[PDB]
């Protein structure tokens, strides 16, 4: 039944909540966590450039360094079965003349040469969109925030995938950007400036049943223009 | 054991089913129930501070679709043929501050945040301002604040597409549009509600007409790193 299918999926959306603390002795199995990451990997990205890395931070020392500067993750970092930093490619990786773009489109996407150079010429498709349409050249931040929006697609899907098999999660922005950037830079995670932190994500099994879910009414958030 | 591994396969199949659909079947329409389920996936999406700073605008009007089409080089095929077209709007910067009414009413009446919490949350140099200004540098400009809001709308966009694909419905996320012209069109149309909203990203839904090329993604060991 497609109606029972829809109910099941909506049950997962209700099940998923912002888990603040997980069961410290229950670990997501490796197959299950690979399924979660694959939901991330299969995510769509603007221009198909996949401007992200998923860093699985199981090392306890590093978790604790992050906990110290992440006032939104106080419960999640120590107790998560798996903890993920979602990195975005940095602004220098994303221009028409960046190696990463060129390699991504040629060797991953198998874009034919004639298409590539239409895409990456001066005032090509990529620049016409990045600069003219979306103003991503105004600052490195503007470029990176656009990258980071891509990463939130991967974040939702990983969270939704987990919930659909009954695994809890919590998206996490509650960190000091400067201090986290510095921590990861020093440790080599940002890879000589190819990456920067976008958002974090914890996964595991709930300890308590959550309070009921609250959302604005469909009537408030949906406008139709017939 | 094998049944759970099969449920995971069903899910992955939906993620493989979903693709950037360039053109839809203009006769096959998404049922009203099914599209309301898609929208529910958006509504139920998580958001920073649970502020749900979005509005979903379903643009079925042919005239408006075509006005948008004239300025959206990425949507040439999708806009005329989509069963449903959605503009994801984000709240603007002045809506998102600790003493904005949108924020105050959202947390007080939708989230039902109790009084001592909401006081710590919205007070000066309270939790919200310390996060917005100290941690994420969102006071630096209206765009920084809006792009943060806009990131949240991409959670709702992702869940809408995945939900659609789980029941066999195609989608296409769309950034290929001129912000300025699209902004002005939506202003003149009154869609942005006197500057409370601005355009974030758009999404088309419907039924494919062509089968897609094989999906390509970077290798798992290219996009995943473990720090054990
Ligand atoms: C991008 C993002 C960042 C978030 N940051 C945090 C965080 O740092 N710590 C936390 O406990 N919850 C965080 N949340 C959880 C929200 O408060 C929560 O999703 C919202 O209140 C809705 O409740 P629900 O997720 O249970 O439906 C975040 C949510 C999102 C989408
Ligand atoms: C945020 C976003 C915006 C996009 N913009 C457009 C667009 O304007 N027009 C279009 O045809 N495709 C667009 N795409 C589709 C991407 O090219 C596509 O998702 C990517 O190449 C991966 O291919 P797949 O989704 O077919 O797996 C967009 C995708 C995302 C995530
Ligand atoms: N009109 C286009 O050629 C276009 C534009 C965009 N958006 C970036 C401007 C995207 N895309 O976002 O994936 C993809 C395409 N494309 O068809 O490969
Ligand atoms: N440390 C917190 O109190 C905190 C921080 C954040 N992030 C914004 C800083 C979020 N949240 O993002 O939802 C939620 C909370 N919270 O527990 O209600």
């Amino acid at each position: 039944t497609e109606q029972s299918k829809k109910q099941e999926i909506l049950d997962a959306f209700q099940f998923r909540h912002a888990t603040k603390e997980f069961d410290p002795d229950r670990k997501i199995s490796d197959e299950d966590f690979q399924f979660i990451l694959e939901a991330g990997r299969l995510s769509p990205s603007s221009v198909g450039l996949e401007p992200w890395q998923f860093v699985v931070v199981q090392n306890k020392e590093l978790r604790e360094k992050l906990r110290q500067v992440s006032w939104g993750a106080q419960g999640q970092l120590p107790t998560a079965s798996h903890f993920v930093l979602l990195l975005g490619r940095t602004a220098k990786e994303m221009r028409r003349d960046s190696g990463y773009v060129a390699d991504q489109l040629k060797h991953v996407k198998k874009m034919p040469e004639d298409i590539i150079e239409n895409m990456l010429k001066e005032d090509g498709v990529l620049e016409s969109f990045q600069d003219g349409d979306f103003h991503l050249y105004e600052s490195d931040r503007a470029m990176f925030d656009w990258v980071s929006k891509q990463t939130y697609i991967a974040l939702a899907n990983m969270m939704t995938a987990a919930a659909l098999i009954g695994i809890d999660s919590c998206p996490i922005e509650g960190f000091n950007y400067d201090k986290v950037h510095d921590i990861l830079e020093k440790e080599g995670v940002l890879e000589d400036g190819r990456f920067d932190i976008s958002v974090m994500a914890a996964f595991g099994y709930r300890v308590k049943e959550p309070r009921p879910k609250t959302r604005r009414a469909l009537d408030q958030i949906v406008k139709w223009v017939e």
